């Protein structure tokens, strides 16, 4: 459908108690896959939501990022598109842009999220490793930062 609907769902999630919604994650993912030429708008809207969201909501924003990045990656494989040489207006472009904001969103969640949410981000690294979503060097950096943040 569109970016206006996507931003409207993010607005509703911002006002929710937990920021975690399986139904909203699926709706947001469909809107981004139905509008791939506008992937810069959808990726930028997730970045803006994650950064402004309450501290309790950073994990839910990472679940949105997770679903969207893996869906662009699936689309790219289907269309024989490379992550190393992405088509900006197509699935590989979206996969590349979502990768570009991942470090910032994980770092922001490390700084603000309740400590209980931090092992849940380690679980995303495992999902990404299994799906080969991000290069191992990126995943090692994220894992190291999360392990450091979990204190002891």
């Amino acid at each position: 459908s569109g970016i206006a609907e996507f931003d409207g769902i993010l607005d509703s999630l911002e006002h929710s108690k937990t920021g975690i919604s399986g139904s909203k994650i699926l709706k947001l993912t469909n809107l981004s896959m139905e509008n791939v030429s506008e992937n810069a708008q959808f990726v930028a809207s997730v970045y803006k939501y994650a950064k402004r969201a309450p501290v309790t909501h950073k994990l839910g924003a990472l679940y949105i990022l997770d679903s969207i990045v893996r869906s662009f990656q699936d689309g790219a494989k289907k269309n024989n598109e490379s992550f190393e040489n992405p088509v900006d207006a197509s699935f590989s472009g979206g996969w590349c842009k979502a990768a570009e904001i991942t470090d910032s969103l994980v770092a922001d969640a490390i700084q603000h999220a309740p400590s209980a949410h931090l092992p849940k981000i380690l679980k995303l690294c495992d999902i990404w490793e299994k799906a080969s979503t991000f290069p191992p060097e990126k995943l090692e950096s994220l894992r190291s930062k999360l392990k450091d943040a979990m204190a002891l």
